[PDB]
Formats: structure tokens, sequence, C-alpha cells
DNA sequence: GGCGTGCAGTGCCTTCGGCCGTGCGGTGCCTCCGTCACGCC
């Protein structure tokens, strides 16, 4: 059914990772942010509840929002909309999974919660950059960080998606036809993510 | 005069050290094809 009254109130560290390659257009990237913010207003943001991070990843990653930013939610969504279209020739899934592993989850800020890397991808990084890919995926598995591949478009690295799935059982993936189908699964996605978090005592 | 190796990594272990390995860009499924500088014999 369609979600009518949804407001994820659980203990969750949620990280948004946005493919910055030219595989997506300006507007197609604008829709991606639409999907993001639309999902943000469905979450209880608080340092004691649902924390969120936002990262655009090209050949290198720019973090618009950190988990500990401790700003106001109404602006956290503001930032997410002002995310610039990079259209780079390279969106390194390895590098960003690296960044997430060593930068975001270097320390465990809150053991009691669940961590989720929402990998919104639509491209294939150069093959030579995939060297230590599994390494990063597994490194996250050990730090108890779920990874959720979102396959947008015909160029979404199918191999890496399945490769990620294999690593961890709770590494379910969503394979979409385009940025269009993104909205059509807002409920099913947001639900899965939220329902994977522990509701506080 | 052909070869056969190259080397990333907050790598790894027995570390004042050595070994495992996508040498490298770039295409478009994939972990690879098709390349080029280097030494060595």
């Amino acid at each position: 059914p369609p979600l009518h009254d949804f407001y994820c109130s659980r203990l969750l560290d949620l990280v948004f990772l946005l493919d910055g390659s030219s595989r997506l257009s300006e507007a197609e990237f604008e829709v991606l942010k639409a999907f993001v913010v639309d999902m943000m207003e469905r979450l209880r943001i608080s340092q004691k509840w649902v924390r969120v991070a936002v990262v655009e990843y090209h050949d290198g990653s720019h973090a618009y929002i950190g988990l500990k930013d401790r700003k106001r939610p109404s602006e956290l969504r503001r930032i997410a909309s002002q995310v610039k279209y990079a259209g780079s020739q390279v969106a390194s899934t390895s590098e960003v999974l690296k960044y997430t592993l060593f930068q975001i989850f270097s320390k465990i800020d809150r053991p009691e919660a669940s961590r989720i890397a929402l990998l919104l991808m639509a491209s294939q990084e150069p093959q030579r950059m995939s060297r230590n890919f599994v390494r990063y995926v597994q490194g996250l598995k050990k730090k108890k960080v779920i990874v959720i591949p979102v396959g947008i478009g015909p160029h979404a690295n199918l191999k890496q998606i399945r490769l990620i799935e294999k690593q961890a059982p709770e590494n379910k993936a969503f394979v979409l036809s385009s940025v269009d189908e993104l909205e059509q699964q807002r409920d099913e996605i947001v639900s899965y993510l939220c329902d994977l978090a522990p509701e506080a005592p």
C-alpha cells in the first residue's frame, strides 16, 4: 500500500551518496535530489535518533552535510537542494565507499544505532579504480554498515551492485529503470531503510 | 632484439627489511583490452 502517515522514528545513521557523473543530466540529477529531500522530511532528524549525511561523489567526494552538522532539519533539506550538478566523467564508487569508511565511520559515534550507506549510482567507474572495491565494502561490513545499491539507468554498474549484495545479506539492492522510477518506489525504499533500524527503548 | 615485468594499498608480516599484485587509460559488464616504457638475457 501507499504510505499515508510515515515518520521514521528509530536509531539510524543514514548516509546519502550521489553519483556525480554525466551519466545523468542536470534535471535528472535534480530529480535525484528531489528524491533525497522528499525522503528527508520523512525522518526524525536528531543526534539521538535519525542522523543524516549527504555526499556527492565524482573523482573525489564533496560532503555537503556531515552526520554531526547539528544544524536545523529545515536547512539540512535546503542544502540538499543546492547540490550542484557535476556531470563529471568519473563517479568513483570505490573512492566514496572509501571516504565513507575512513571519514564518516572512522569512529563509531553511536554503537546502538544502525548505519546505512545509500549508494545512489548510475555509472561505471574506470576499471582500474575498482582495485580495492570489495576491500571497502567488506571494511564497512565489519563496522556494521549496511550498503544499499540503487541502480539508476542502463549504465548502473550491475557487476558492482551484485558484488555488494553478495558481501552482506542485508545488502539488498534496488534496480531502477531511470530517475523517473525513483519516486515510484519512495515508500518501498524509505520503508526498507527505516524498518532496518532499531526503535529506541 | 625478443622478451617479461611494471604496481594500489590510512595493503599485509618477522620490518631499518620483503611479498601480494588490475604496470597504465579508458571502455562500458568487468574485473578487462590493448596498450607502452623499461630493464634483462
